[PDB]
């Protein structure tokens, strides 16, 4: 089977990079790392940082993300991440580095981190978006230059959303893509936000329900499984406030169970129990990596 | 006891520093990190990598390092190292680095590597010398900055050893790095090498002969005042040949011990002890360091 790693630091993650997940699994050999290392590249409050790992693996199995089926772990608790790390550093350049688009040394030697994120578990995909193609760019040129060196260890992988679905904006700002990290709240709907602030999010000149307006469309039939014509049949005449009231219901319909499961998950020490076991498979895999790339290089015994 | 750490990556080193660590031991909490990391910042051989690892262990224990009764391991067979190595690698600055007296990344970022390699062990004395110093108040500032942030979970490092020049050119130090093999004697330098290499205008035993008497005085126990007494009136020639004999000597039981070590496969085994023990104290700092920093669970 193929391998697909995903390092995770709203509806527009489900519906874009999350959602084909819960079934992909089913054909891929999958990785969900929570990349805590990555994230102290900046500042963090280490309250919310534990607590923010917490919340996302609960949420990416409330999401429906089988343990049995993904690898789902926390980058921290696999120290090959961190060795591997070192090692593609060693031959990584400078000038590589510096020339990358995107002070601590974090910010400018974690490149060579999320390389070896991918490469320890030899995946063939990698499902990121096109800011970074640079990255990867990046570990397939050092995975080349290891290979060529002491010989080829390394799956050169590739930029893929497998599946990859539509694109969803902003809801003050339909040009913009929809981030958590946007400054308005109102601007993204949020898969633990409440049936209230969903209503209310939906609910804030031409009149016509034809493809912001484009952007309801994409969010009504992604989660309805309607086409985006049978939605534009369905509301031929009608205006923007039943579209509204209708689609604030569907969003709710789709994020009840989910929520309904991410709590249950939060409060079960099974929670634990999953992530011991997601870190321990990839231990093992990663480990064996890490070994075979010392090997190469001469390190230890 | 107070905690020294040493990071080995010639008998002017012998006389140096690793010499009296043979007593030491027994006096400090001794740790002896064989950094086979960072030697990758620069162009290795995978074979002599791994080969000179090998060498450097038996030859420390050649010496005298006692495993009983100090650490010697490797640096890449323990992992918190390189996990250490990270987090502070995300709070020093990069100008930090840039400045750093002394391409591959390696070259710029190991510097964090190097002070997680101390401030792992609660390390009190790091014997190194002037041209680390520059090393060392960087591991003092990220150490000072981490406990300032989290609170107090390192001991801020002093650099303390608790010098031999080149045969060939008095004025310049011993290096085994020396286009000159005859500049410095090394360990395993055979009875004949040294002999040659000690015997390559005043003709008077007073204090390039300076360097000799230094190099006697200290394998022989004597002192310069009573070896220039001894050496009242003759000259260079046997003062060279008696001097060919106290380090023939002193490497010769070194020399035994060493081969003994490089066959024994005790070898393998004070390194996995090693290794053991470093691992216990090193991951017990790194998931103290992820607790203030919020890192997993
Ligand atoms: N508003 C959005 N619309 C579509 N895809 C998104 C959106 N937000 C995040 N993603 C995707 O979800 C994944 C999370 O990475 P990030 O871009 O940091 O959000 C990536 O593959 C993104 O491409
Ligand atoms: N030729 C030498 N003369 C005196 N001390 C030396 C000599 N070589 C090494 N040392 C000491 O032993 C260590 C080896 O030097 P280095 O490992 O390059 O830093 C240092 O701590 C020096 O202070
Ligand atoms: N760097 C990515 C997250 C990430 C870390 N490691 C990875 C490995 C593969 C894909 C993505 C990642 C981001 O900014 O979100
Ligand atoms: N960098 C040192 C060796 C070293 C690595 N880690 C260390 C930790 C403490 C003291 C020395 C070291 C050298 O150039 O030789």
């Amino acid at each position: 089977m193929k391998t697909i790693f995903s390092g995770i630091q709203t509806i527009g993650n489900y519906i874009g990079a999350l959602r084909q997940f819960v079934e992909l699994q089913h054909e891929y050999n999958c990785y969900f790392c929570i990349v805590d290392q990555h994230a102290i590249t900046v500042w963090q409050d280490p309250h919310e940082l534990r607590q923010n790992i917490r919340r996302l693996a609960a949420l990416y199995l409330a999401v429906g993300i089988d343990p049995t089926q993904a690898t789902l772990f926390i980058q921290s608790e696999v120290p090959a991440h961190a060795q591997a790390a070192w090692m593609l550093q060693c031959i990584v350049y400078i000038g590589e580095l510096e020339r990358m688009t995107q002070v601590s040394a974090g910010l400018l030697t974690y490149p060579p981190l999320m390389a070896a994120d991918i490469l320890l578990y030899n995946t063939d995909i990698v499902p990121v978006g096109e800011d970074q193609k640079q990255h990867i760019e990046l570990t397939r040129d050092l995975a080349e230059r290891f290979n060529k060196r002491y010989g080829e260890l390394f799956t050169i992988p590739e930029a893929r959303i497998p599946k990859v679905g539509a694109r969803i904006m902003s809801l003050v700002d339909p040009t913009k893509k929809m981030s958590k990290s946007d400054p308005n709240p109102k601007a993204y709907i949020t898969l633990l936000d409440d049936a209230k602030t969903i209503e209310k999010k939906i609910k804030s000149s031409e009149g016509t329900i034809r493809y912001g307006i484009s952007n309801l469309l994409n969010i009504y039939s992604t989660l309805s499984g309607q086409s985006i014509e049978e939605l534009e049949r369905q509301y031929e005449g009608k205006g923007y406030g039943v579209f509204k009231a209708d689609l604030a219901q569907v969003v709710i319909e789709t994020l009840r169970p989910i929520q309904e499961r991410y709590h249950h998950w939060m409060e079960s020490e099974e929670l634990d129990r999953v992530l011991d076991e997601g870190a321990e498979k990839a231990n093992r895999v990663a480990s064996e990596m890490v070994r075979k790339m010392e090997q190469a290089m001469g390190l230890g015994r």
